[PDB]
């Protein structure tokens, strides 16, 4: 038993309602306005085939950026100096208002999420998860703090390998509906998520897209709001973006906070513009001055012991679902597998937006080509 959840609608019984139930009252009143919840659906064009580049300034300090964008298989590239877009690219096929999968990059929303209930008081980050979701008791989530979660620093059993069949990456996937259902599969994320076990100890970084699906569930238990209507009530709704941002959800209709998220270059960019302006966005304080300070100082550096990172970035931390490169730019970034980033440069006043799709999910290669890029267009906006 994984406990109370919010209703899909007013009224609705627990996973109500179904694939084969929507069709049925009272389900069909919310299901025949909201049927891309429950069945795949395809946009139908109200529209009437090339590369958009507009690099601006920054192509005279980086010639040949184009290109490298194309190297590291760019969909979609934009700059943000302050409120001003200086700084364009999408590639043939990819709209400028067209939204794309964040992956992880969602995580950092999530975080910020929950940072606005911090700020209200109504999550305290050094209670356990148990305060707030009770039926996580007996799995590797009982015991740690949520701040333990948010730092990813607990220790799991939970191979977050994005290409093995095997690993809990993929059972996760199937629990979620990215991949197929197995017989024997749990029936849905939060059930998938009490399976969980590790060997108790916490305080060492391991990077677990369970920990985020964790957050979202604690944001439902304390609003009573699906988080879907969280995602957007308490950071999207404020942001004064051009386009709604779509989620993929589960078959309880539990967004997929780790990674589902899909939105627009642009939009994305004023999230990095709320970090920025100290949490405050155009609709509203999203998160407190203080929140956005730590996630800007770091975490302990000494909990990070993940070498891929630390050999780039050897300073580097993770905190409140955001890295941490600890370079002498003091770089932030949201990360999301094949090639998405939130990165907010704080010295330049920017946020570089980079959403891609590398054939590979995660490589030295492409990391090293897809951080020259940013930290190159960091410094191109340096004052000269």
């Amino acid at each position: 038993s994984t406990g109370q959840h919010p209703a899909r609608y007013p009224g609705a019984a627990a996973g109500e309602p179904t694939l084969d139930s929507w069709q049925e009252p009272p389900h069909n009143r919310w299901a025949f306005a909201h049927l891309g919840e429950m069945v795949p659906s395809a946009a139908v064009s109200r529209r009437p085939g090339h590369a958009l580049a507009r690099l601006g300034a920054i192509a005279a300090q980086l010639p040949d950026l184009e290109q490298r964008l194309e190297q590291t298989y760019t969909d979609a590239f934009l700059v943000l100096r302050g409120t001003e877009v200086v700084a364009e690219y999408y590639r043939a096929g990819f709209a400028p208002d067209d939204r794309h999968l964040l992956m992880a990059v969602s995580k950092s929303l999530c975080g910020t999420v929950v940072g606005a209930l911090v700020d209200e008081g109504r999550i305290d980050p050094a209670q356990p998860v148990t305060e707030y979701v009770p039926e996580l008791a007996g799995s590797v989530y009982d015991g740690p703090s949520v701040l333990q979660v948010l730092d990813m620093q607990i220790s799991i059993d939970y191979n977050e390998d994005y290409v093995d069949p095997a690993s809990e990456v993929q059972t996760h996937d199937r629990s979620a509906g990215w991949r197929t259902r197995r017989h024997g599969d749990p029936a849905d994320t939060y059930e998938f998520l009490t399976t969980l076990r590790g060997d108790g100890s916490t305080g060492e970084f391991q990077y677990c897209s369970a920990n985020t699906d964790v957050l979202a569930w604690i944001v439902e238990r304390v609003t009573g709001l699906r988080y879907v209507e969280a995602l957007s009530t308490y950071l999207w709704a404020k942001l004064d973006a051009d386009r709604d941002a779509t989620i993929t959800v589960d078959t309880t209709g539990f967004g997929f906070a780790n990674g589902g998220v899909s939105c627009t270059a642009r939009d994305l960019a004023r999230v990095g513009r709320m970090m920025l302006d100290g949490g405050v966005a155009p609709g509203g304080r999203v998160v407190s001055e203080d929140w956005v300070r730590r996630v800007l100082a770091g975490g302990s550096h000494e909990a990070m012991t993940d070498k891929g990172f630390t050999n780039t970035f050897p300073d580097g931390s993770y905190t409140r679902q955001w890295w941490c490169t600890g370079n002498e730019r003091g770089n932030v970034s949201g990360i999301g597998i094949h090639g998405q980033n939130l990165w907010l440069d704080p010295l330049t006043d920017s946020v570089i937006v980079k959403l891609s799709s590398w054939p590979d999910p995660d490589t030295e290669h492409w990391h090293r080509l897809q951080n020259g890029i940013l930290l190159d267009v960091s410094r191109a906006l340096d004052a000269v």
